[PDB]
């Protein structure tokens, strides 16, 4: 039963591992997806001021 | 030693489910990465052609 117990405690050491590896990268993707976001807001105003500007010159 | 060994298997079960649904989540997050990326090169080019007929103008 030992032997056995010591099975188990590395079986979920190795799954929490790859569970806060996984929580990392999601961190940082989610973040990327949140700056590209406001880029593409700030670039579709953008867009609209360059058209009126094409426009009245 | 075999109450331990239990509940250490039963954690370890639970972390694997928390991994494949970290899995599943920056699998999502990459794509709509990537759609925004392309999204986002899309305005750039947008961008360039409107400075171009700036100038021109």
């Amino acid at each position: 039963i030992e032997s056995d117990l010591e099975r188990a405690e590395e079986r979920a050491e190795l799954s929490e591992g790859k569970c806060a590896e996984l929580e990392e990268e999601l961190k940082t993707v989610t973040n990327n997806l949140k700056s590209l976001e406001a880029q593409a807001e700030k670039y579709s105003q953008k867009e609209d001021k360059y058209e009126e500007e094409i426009k009245v010159l």
